[PDB]
């Protein structure tokens, strides 16, 4: 019956939005971000029930938290690691349970993105709002002081954002007219400003091949863009070949990934030290390191230019959602896939060892022999 | 029969050395911080055998990394996470494996401390060399930019230090006439120094009401001190009572924890967010956040004040460390115990649930005995 709707995989946890206005969780639960109300992992994928009937539209990992949001309900919800504001309530307290951030109800809310330690959110105005960790200029307020409440970013005024993303301690955007921006830590090259020094408040990157961006994703240390011509640009980090270049060099400016420049790229998600792209025909490619599988192709040495993962059937990918050290997929015959490390469950394939290319999720796929059950939390996940 | 020399604790891993010289080590293994080669984690006391014959003196753990010395090799080893220089080897990669940290060879090693992303090492000569992140100053060399390698301290020429301590991002020391220092991130007055702003070399601590400290510790951002008569001094974060004052105060000078008054405080370790602090005559004190148990005395309430954790037969402690969400001690008797959170493996005693007071480890234990196991063995 239930279809999966939107995917987001977080550094050893992993998040799910159905149909029939349901959302579950997996994976790593110490800090809270599976919001079951206790702190143990679950290998296999589990209904939040604190979130039944609140008519979920979204879901967006960070680190060691998530967020979701209704738009009916009108409110914001995050659970996870408290540290630095990142939660947004006012406090640095750790929630294993989601709570309304009460900042942000009645505005309505077009995007979310979430990095270690920091958020941020767009509403339907283009306005961004962001909160916690701002230690290197992150949040784009023009200081280093972390906030514990949502902050409306004031160097946007007059300024339509469409979406943001967000890494460890840094932060982009692209605007509804194609420009693009970079904040915050920028030590490795990963604001694509052509140097490597902090921004306070967001700065617009001049080196985009002459072209408009469309999208925006963040790695850890690293950032992923898409030109209006379908074309793939990297930058920052390349230290385990996450910027997909063949080679190991950093980017200081976003650099096309000429590998890809027969393909038009509609999805693209950063990982810890690994990257994915899906293409408009259904191709998902992934790059970076491999240690535990992650990049999907079967086996475990690092990958420094695009290699396409493969699907029983060559069946078409539509979503791709990169964690630390696992990569989930939803296909176009819903089934949900994932690979890399398993140790936290957060591959929801039940208690498993890694796994070094896709394995159906079967609590959440229509194939897999049986479309399986996703679990209530009262389950004791170590039996 | 083996006894155990040293224990340390890190975030979600536990080190220990034992007689004979061997390291064994249980835990976290995901970011190599075990050393044994592989990424598993090791419910169960395992020999780190990379180190076996190299007369390893001590060991001590950072969040997700871990250092061990030589004196008769005159060498440092590090392994562990690599990010931002923490390993010392002049580059970023983790190492599943000890490396020794070329730049520390035939330098005379006093003692070595960790933080979460930086590692300080102090000199018999009382020099100081810090390396890893660096972006709040907590290398105390003036700037805010990372070091992959060792750098000396210069601030402390002159100076002969005697211990040093790291939290997640800060940084302090004792002299070996008493004074203390802080540096690094400041924003919850756990540098001791009055207010809440950051330095970026080692500032002294100047209100300590004329007295001398012999010790210090550091928890994640919480600081803790002793004076020579004995006094146990904690100041910085006090959100889930760490400081242990009867309060949730933060402290931005270091404040006489009065409740202990009448003990003298011989051992201090500060955790994630709890502290654990040893009387000279083996009584163990511990406060602070205790959702896992990690406090010790048989509940999973937050202790704002000093609570005696209860051992079998009121066996005198002799060593405690306290990791992010676990504590490790040894008693008179040879025992090693473990409590708190238990889900990486971190309190050694096999496949466990969390304990909320203290386990015996029986591989390490007389009382006590299995043993310790080979890396080779599967500990799935």
């Amino acid at each position: 019956p239930r279809k999966v709707l939107i995917i987001s995989a977080g550094a050893s946890h992993s998040v799910a939005l159905l149909s029939g206005d349901i959302v579950c969780s997996w994976g790593r639960g110490e800090d809270g971000q599976l919001g079951h109300g206790d702190a143990e992992d679950r290998p296999s994928p589990t209904q939040l029930s604190a979130l039944d009937g609140h008519q979920i539209v979204s879901v967006t990992c960070g680190a060691d938290h998530t967020v979701a949001y209704s738009q009916s309900g009108m409110e914001v919800y995050s659970w996870g690691w408290g540290d630095f504001g990142r939660l947004g309530h006012g406090n640095s307290s750790d929630l294993f349970t989601p709570l309304p951030i009460k900042a942000l109800h009645g505005i309505r809310i077009k995007q979310i993105a979430c990095g270690d330690s920091h958020c941020l959110a767009v509403t339907m105005e283009g306005e961004v709002q962001s909160w916690g960790r701002n230690q290197n200029g992150q949040l784009g307020l023009g200081d280093t002081e972390d906030s514990l409440v949502p902050q409306k970013i004031q160097a946007f005024e007059g300024i339509r954002i469409k979406m943001v993303a967000a890494g460890a301690e840094h932060t982009a955007a692209v605007t509804e007219d194609g420009d693009l921006y970079g904040w915050g830590w920028g030590r490795y090259g990963n604001l694509g400003l052509g140097d490597r020094t902090d921004r306070l408040v967001p700065e617009r990157v001049t080196s985009t091949g002459g072209e408009k961006m469309s999208m925006v994703a963040c790695g850890w240390r690293h950032t992923i863009s898409v030109s209006y011509s379908g074309a793939l640009y990297t930058y920052g980090w390349s230290k385990y070949g996450q910027l997909g270049h063949g080679d190991l060099e950093d980017h200081l400016i976003p650099h096309k990934l000429e590998a890809l420049s027969n393909s038009f790229i509609s999805q693209i998600s950063g990982g810890w030290r690994h990257t994915m792209a899906l293409t408009s025909d259904g191709k998902l490619y992934g790059w970076g390191w491999n240690k535990f599988g992650q990049v999907g192709v079967g086996n475990n040495l690092d990958q420094c230019s695009p290699v396409q993962v493969r699907f029983p059937d060559d069946q078409k990918v539509v979503q791709v959602s990169c964690g630390w050290r696992h990569t989930l997929a939803v296909t176009e015959r819903n089934n949900v896939f994932a690979w890399g490390r398993g140790t936290n469950g957060q591959l929801g394939i039940g208690e498993s060892v890694d796994r070094n290319f896709p394995k159906i999720i079967e609590a959440l796929s229509v194939d897999g022999a049986s479309g399986q059950h996703i679990e209530s939390s009262n389950i004791d996940p170590s039996s």
